[PDB]
């Protein structure tokens, strides 16, 4: 696979790899995805020494901000070794008398309970015969005033496009398959109704839905700065394809959020 040290020459110290929030203008990168983690987290209500689950916890980042600014314990899941094995060492570094854990383990996996439930762009690689399970799942090992923040992509089909004055062209159907192709995000996305339908098919209750297209925009252009002010390392690293096919899926990517082609929202779920 593409080594950690590839992925730390555009990301930020956070190592976040998901969609950050430009809280102010005028924020850094880092600043940004710092202020994503927490406008997520305050709208699960957390209380110092909470448990909280992170659904698909990349290489730590949002936990090892739960810890430190919320006080909460924390578990984390992960498909990805490199992922685990960075947040596993993250938040033993971090000088906590909470529990801070994180697992190799996938949410299919995973029956403890927990007081609440965050996950960031970890639903859109779910197979979608398996979304009205994890809901169901998060909604069992929840408490009675459980909250989830379901942090997701998700896309729209023609005819809502259309409706919203934009259309998918030929150049757009290529970019999606060299997505599904790839190691990239966003080849096979859920639709809003599979996540809403489902989730309140399980028993949630969705308060809120704060939509972030515009900020991934931002956010992708930014990592594809950050790449090609590096891309002598960067293909020192790799190479010059694997560069350039992530320029392309960076450079891609911002462009059909900016045209709304795709979205990412994070769904305030209570029970
Ligand atoms: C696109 S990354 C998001 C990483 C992190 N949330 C962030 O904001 O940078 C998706 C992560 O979800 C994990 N994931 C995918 N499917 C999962 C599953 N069924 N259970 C647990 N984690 C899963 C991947 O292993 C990866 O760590
Ligand atoms: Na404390």
């Amino acid at each position: 696979d593409i080594s950690d040290d590839f992925f730390a020459l555009f990301l930020d110290p956070t190592w976040v790899y998901t969609c950050a929030y430009f809280e102010r203008d005028d924020m850094t990168l880092e600043e940004a995805q710092l202020a994503k983690v927490d406008l997520a987290l305050d709208k699960l209500n957390l209380e110092p020494g909470m448990t909280l689950l992170d659904v698909g916890c990349g290489w730590g980042g949002a936990l090892v901000r739960a810890v430190e600014k919320y006080d909460v314990n924390v578990i984390g899941l992960t498909l990805s070794r490199n992922h685990y094995e960075r947040s596993k060492d993250r938040l033993a570094a971090i000088g906590t008398q909470r529990r801070a854990e994180a697992r190799l383990q996938g949410w299919e996996e995973f029956e403890e309970n927990v007081d609440r439930i965050v996950s960031f762009e970890a639903f859109d690689a779910f197979k979608k015969e398996r979304y009205l399970t994890f809901f169901e799942r998060s909604y069992d090992i929840l408490p009675d005033d459980g909250r989830m923040l379901l942090h997701s992509l998700f896309t729209y089909d023609r005819r809502w496009l259309h409706e919203q004055g934009i259309a998918l062209t030929m150049s757009d159907l290529r970019f999606l398959k060299f997505l599904r192709e790839s190691i990239f995000p966003g080849g096979e996305l859920p639709s809003e109704p599979d996540i809403v339908d489902n989730a309140q098919a399980a028993g949630f209750t969705i308060e809120h839905v704060q939509l972030l297209q515009q900020h991934y925009a931002r956010t992708l252009d930014a990592w594809a700065a950050n790449l090609q002010a590096a891309r002598e390392r960067a293909i020192a690293v790799q190479s010059e394809e694997v560069y350039n096919n992530f320029m392309h899926y960076l450079t891609g990517c911002a462009e059909r959020f900016r045209r709304g082609l795709i979205n990412v929202a994070q769904f305030t779920m209570t029970k």
